């Protein structure tokens, strides 16, 4: 409802995690300054993990590789920068707050 408005983060995903660093709330928002961007920021222990997602060569990369899908891997974080701790899970793509 007031997750994904067009423009969530950067600025908005601390307006959402000012927190700073909770639970794995993750966001990602098209760049109106490209036809093809995207930017996602996830929380971590007093961490800020940012990402950028451009469209290369009919491809969609997310942070430093290259995969088949943009702003779809949030909806099941397939092959997207998410990462696992120890005891910290994956660094899953899901959504703004709750």
């Amino acid at each position: 409802r007031e997750w994904y408005y067009g423009n969530v983060t950067r600025h908005q995903a601390e307006c959402a995690l000012n927190e700073r660093g909770v639970e794995g709330d993750f966001l990602i928002r098209d760049s109106e300054s490209s036809p093809s961007d995207f930017s996602v920021s996830l929380k971590a222990s007093g961490k800020n993990k940012h990402f950028k997602v451009q469209l290369v060569d009919n491809v969609y990369c997310i942070g430093q590789r290259r995969f088949h899908t943009m702003d779809e891997l949030v909806e099941h974080y397939k092959k997207a920068p998410i990462f696992t701790s120890e005891h910290g899970e994956k660094l899953y793509l899901v959504r703004a707050l709750q």
